[PDB]
């Protein structure tokens, strides 16, 4: 298993523009086009993204290319974080996937909030962590996802995803 497998069991793979959990236009692995309601928005973005005239359809090719570069974008995003880098750094690989998997969903913003977490991470205390993880909005709206990752913290295995 690595950051790749695991964000394609959590995203899935969607060749046609579809709707995420919270109602946005998606494409192919979890890649975000646009928050704005308009179809058309979307189909724009789309087209800015993989450089032809998709028509909201794209192949298995153009996905995995988009979703390698939003894993590196995610990465690089860490590293730039003053927040975040301490925390990766600090951390094994497995559970450095599970902090960029965090990232590529919410984005860097998002889980830099999660100040009281970091913390626990930082100084491994993964059980209380893995508590306070639990209490956030992330949680109560994709529990599945969220526990797959809260799990990965906990253990630092892969456990969660066999
Ligand atoms: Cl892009
Ligand atoms: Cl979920």
């Amino acid at each position: 298993m690595n950051i790749f497998e695991m964000l394609r069991i959590d995203e899935g793979l969607r060749l046609k523009i579809y709707k995420d959990t919270e109602g946005y236009y998606t494409i192919g692995i979890g890649h975000l086009l646009t928050k704005s309601p308009s179809l058309n928005a979307a189909k724009s973005e789309l087209d800015k993204a993989i450089g032809r005239n998709t028509n909201g359809v794209i192949t298995k090719d153009e996905a995995e290319k988009l979703f390698n570069q939003d894993v590196d974008a995610a990465v690089r995003g860490i590293l730039r974080n003053a927040k975040l880098k301490p925390v990766y750094d600090s951390l094994d690989a497995v559970r450095r996937a599970a902090l960029i998997n965090m990232v590529f969903q919410m984005g860097e913003t998002g889980v830099a909030g999660f100040t009281n977490s970091l913390r626990m991470m930082q100084q491994k205390r993964w059980d209380e962590a893995a508590v306070n993880l639990a209490k956030s909005r992330w949680y109560n709206q994709t529990p599945n996802r969220a526990k797959r990752v809260i799990t990965t913290f906990r253990t630092g295995t892969w456990d969660a995803y066999k």
